[PDB]
């Protein structure tokens, strides 16, 4: 098992996963309602600057990322997107600020993150609003298929990689049953997967919120899984 997986990284470590040439994802863990759960973002270089894909999933576990990225790394997060408003995505975001990171996210993930008492990225996103809205961010696209696992989930796609982070959009294959769906839309969820497909067609990997990465076969496991939650 060369991923790391939630039984390998103690409380408040932070690993990194090189994917491809000037892609990586980060692995931490919380303890959350009584298990411990892994949770994946993305760290893409943008010249000699790096662009975060979404917090570590808390504050300490954000500050650790910073230290990991510098360790192994050693240039500078200067951008960071949330792909939405959970604290998964956006906890960390101040120590992000404090670390003079330009904290992003689409208003509809900002206006979810406040009504929530989640942490806010400071600049908005335009163009995102409408289901199929892709816009360019450096080196990566950002694509918002209509809502799923939230109604602000974005994607994420490095095209120099053929890296796709779906975020928590897409499970991983070993969640068979529906994760936190308390903020979730059962009735477009597989609507919004299919428009992941038809965008990112080449998409080569797949990273999904939390847990191991695989192909587009992602795709079809989670609408499999969100089809089997729909008919509880
Ligand atoms: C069950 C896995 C999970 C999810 C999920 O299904 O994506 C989230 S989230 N992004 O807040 O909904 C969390 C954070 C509490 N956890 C532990
Ligand atoms: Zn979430
Ligand atoms: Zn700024
Ligand atoms: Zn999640």
């Amino acid at each position: 098992g060369e991923y790391p997986t939630v039984s390998e990284i103690p409380v408040g470590e932070v690993r990194l996963y090189q994917i491809a040439d000037g892609v990586w994802s980060h692995i931490a863990t919380q303890s959350f309602d009584g298990a411990v759960y892994p949770s994946n973002g993305l760290i893409v270089r943008d010249g000699d600057e790096l662009l975060l894909i979404d917090t570590a999933w808390g504050a300490k576990n954000t500050a650790a990322l910073l230290a990991e990225i510098e360790k192994q790394i050693g240039l500078p997060v200067t951008r960071a997107v949330s792909t939405h408003f959970h604290d998964d995505r956006v906890g960390g975001v101040d120590v992000l600020r404090a670390a003079g990171v330009a904290t992003y996210a689409s208003p509809s993930t900002r206006r979810l993150a406040e009504v929530e008492g989640n942490e806010i990225p400071t600049h908005s996103l335009e163009g995102l609003s409408s289901s199929g809205d892709a816009v360019r961010f450096g080196p990566v696209e950002l694509f918002y298929p209509g809502a799923a696992h939230s109604t602000d989930n974005l994607v994420v796609y490095v095209p120099s990689a053929s890296v796709l982070y779906g975020g928590c959009a897409i499970y991983e294959l070993s969640r068979t049953s529906a994760g936190n769906v308390a903020d979730a839309d059962l009735a477009e969820w597989p609507t919004s997967i299919e428009r992941i497909q038809q965008h990112y067609p080449e998409a080569q990997f797949v990273i999904p919120g939390h847990g191991l990465p695989g192909g587009l076969d992602l795709l079809k496991h989670t609408t499999n899984v969100v089809k089997a939650h729909t008919n509880r």
